[PDB]
């Protein structure tokens, strides 16, 4: 089970734990998806590339994935995240987050 946080909060994480964030991809090139949400960033190194992943610059995704160190995830799973009413999302996690 991910613990769902903000990219600006993996840092925070311990090197191996499993996370579910959301990002908006800045490139996804040769095998690496640099995702940004407002001033943080993340590197997320999609090792395989398998099946029903469609990505595109600009959209955003949500990243199921393991921390590797400070700005590195290697991601486990992709899903898009089209239309994503995001101020109501950040309330939501946060509300998670106040218990």
């Amino acid at each position: 089970s991910a613990k769902l946080i903000f990219i600006n909060q993996i840092n925070d994480c311990k090197d191996g734990q499993k996370l579910r964030f959301l990002g908006c991809v800045q490139s996804y090139k040769n095998g690496i998806l640099r995702l940004i949400d407002g001033s943080s960033s993340v590197t997320c190194d999609v090792t395989v590339v398998l099946p029903d992943v469609s990505i595109q610059k600009h959209e955003w995704l949500n990243i199921v994935g393991r921390k590797r160190q400070d700005g590195i995830v290697d991601v486990l799973l992709i899903r898009s995240a089209v239309g994503i009413n995001l101020p109501r999302y950040r309330q939501m996690v946060s509300e998670r987050q106040k218990c």
